[PDB]
């Protein structure tokens, strides 16, 4: 089964999806400099005052904190966007290392961890529907740098004692994700697909300029997670990210000069 180490690590997902070897594959890396800004780019609309945050899982892969979307609760519109996108989960890639945890780069830099808050386009009616188009879903990612600590993040902090094997789950009612973004929406964007299997080619990825800090024990807890199920060697969950991918056909537009 498909994973990070060095036996079914992302450099054997190929195998089992062919898709891996892609002609819009994700991450990549941002390179600053010849990134062309682009100036008809509306502005990104986040509107998550409503947004009904339900369960957090250890996949196995990651942590996911899930949001009811069978209504409009937390959609996101603007940007590259046409339609409204609704929040259907977020989660996790972290380093073991301070200097390690990002998928996507920014001239080669690499961040302690990377926020993915996963939106489908609803012209859609499912998020199994959505994956199948090119415009399926909007992936806002953020990159966590290490200094203060966020506030808004030790709510997530404190529950994964509850979720440590791959498996487990709890409940994670009243969850607010608009302390996990930060100050400016300012972005990059482009078109890609899903970091994991089954790397479906269905995402217009929002990479955020600015990214957020997180004190030091804070993303520490996150490397006390398991790959492993209950009863089973301990294997710590760390350095769950894909390598950055050749850009190819594609170019990263900007919202800012």
């Amino acid at each position: 089964h498909w994973g990070y180490g060095k036996h079914n690590g992302p450099e054997h997902w190929h195998k089992d999806f062919p898709i891996a070897k892609g002609e819009r594959q994700s991450p990549v890396d941002i390179d600053t400099h010849t990134a062309k800004y682009d100036p008809s780019l509306k502005p990104l609309s986040v509107s998550y005052d409503q947004a009904t945050s339900l369960r957090i899982l250890n996949n196995g892969h990651a942590f996911n904190v899930e949001f009811d979307d069978s209504q409009d609760k937390a959609v996101l519109k603007g940007g590259p966007l046409d339609g409204t996108y609704r929040l259907i989960q977020f989660h996790f890639h972290w380093g073991s290392l301070d200097g390690q945890g990002s998928e996507h780069t920014v001239d080669k830099k690499k961040y302690a961890a990377q926020l993915h808050l996963v939106h489908w386009n609803t012209k859609y009616g499912d998020f199994g529907k959505a994956v199948q188009q090119p415009d399926g879903l909007a992936v806002l990612g953020i990159f966590l740098k290490v200094g203060s600590a966020k506030p808004g993040l030790q709510k997530v902090v404190d529950v994964l004692d509850s979720i440590k094997t791959k498996g487990k789950s709890a409940d994670f009612t009243n969850f607010d994700p608009r302390g996990l973004l930060p100050e400016s929406l300012d972005y990059w964007t482009y078109p890609g697909s899903l970091t994991t299997p089954p790397l479906l080619e269905c995402v217009t990825w929002i990479v955020l300029k600015e990214p957020i800090s997180v004190s030091s024990e804070q993303v520490l807890k996150f490397r006390k997670l398991n790959f492993n199920g209950e009863g089973e060697p301990e294997e710590l969950m760390v350095d769950n990210w894909r390598p950055a991918q050749p850009l190819k056909n594609r170019q990263i537009k900007a919202s800012f000069k």
